[PDB]
């Protein structure tokens, strides 16, 4: 490329594909991702360059040379989705894993506070370094871009069809991928939207009135849904204690409104004693 050398394909994002590349100016390796084929997209995510925070993967430049769109952002060397199936047979320790959750819940918050969202949460775009720090990538890119993608993540307001997002979709995606790292097991792995939707019922219990006010009237809503009753988190995630149970069960309410912000998960007991552990990374 005129102004990279192309290192290695890192993956498949929603937008596009990745590339591992060297900037021939600098040296400097970077993630490039050059967006699948609009005016407004290209002002909307140059305004993202400026959002820079510890937890979020730095939109380093917006490039729009012969009519294509590569984002290039800092490279970190590892994904989550990577790093717990390479953690399958011990599990992460639970002292990393609330290091990362809380970490993530700084990168939320921070974007929320900016009234930016990702809305595509996963663990495949949660990337770790040798250091301890994880971080967020493609914040902002859904509502900049719009329309086999995973569904495991996806809130419930979006399954039933609801067509406007608020900060609790990615409350939603985080706390599915808290569970998944204290379980080693994916919380709601579908494999069409009505086997999502359904996984979230059978554990959660199928929603009503009571716990969701306004739910019977959203979009794809059907009165002919099975009702399934709810079990107990502590069913769901052993062995997490009562405090992580807690601070799911706020993340995985039904109504959005309900659902904990990131900004007071970061203050709720289970982070009492949080600390910043070295995570063992096999690159």
């Amino acid at each position: 490329m005129e102004n990279f050398q192309k290192v290695e394909k890192i993956g498949e994002g929603t937008y596009g594909v990745v590339y591992k590349a060297r900037n021939k100016l600098t040296g400097e390796v970077v993630a490039l991702k050059k967006i699948r084929l609009p005016s407004t997209a290209i002002r909307e995510i140059s305004l993202l360059k400026e959002l820079n925070h510890p937890n979020i993967v730095k939109l380093l430049d917006v490039i729009h040379t012969e009519n294509k769109l590569y984002l290039v952002f800092e490279f970190l060397h590892q994904d989550l989705k990577k790093f717990m199936d390479a953690s399958a047979l011990t599990g992460i320790p639970l002292p990393l894993i609330k290091s990362y959750l809380f970490q993530l819940l700084q990168g939320l918050a921070f974007c929320h506070s900016h009234r930016v969202l990702h809305r595509d949460l996963k663990p495949q775009n949660l990337l770790i370094n040798t250091e301890g720090a994880i971080k967020l990538a493609d914040f902002g890119l859904a509502r900049a871009f719009g329309v086999v993608v995973t569904l495991w993540y996806r809130a419930p307001e979006i399954l039933l069809g609801c067509k406007y997002y608020s900060t609790a979709v990615d409350i939603w995606s985080l706390g599915c991928i808290f569970a998944e790292m204290v379980t080693r097991r994916a919380l709601f792995p579908g494999d069409s939207e009505i086997d999502q939707l359904f996984r979230i019922f059978r554990t959660l219990g199928t929603p009503d009135e009571v716990v969701w006010p306004g739910v019977t009237s959203m979009p794809d809503y059907k009165p002919s849904f099975p009702k399934w009753a709810r079990q107990d988190f502590s069913k769901v995630v052993p062995p997490l204690d009562e405090d992580g149970r807690s601070l799911l069960s706020q993340m995985l309410h039904y109504d959005p409104n309900k659902r904990i912000s990131a900004k007071a998960a970061l203050a709720h007991p289970f982070f009492q004693d949080v600390t910043k552990p070295v995570p063992h990374l096999r690159l």
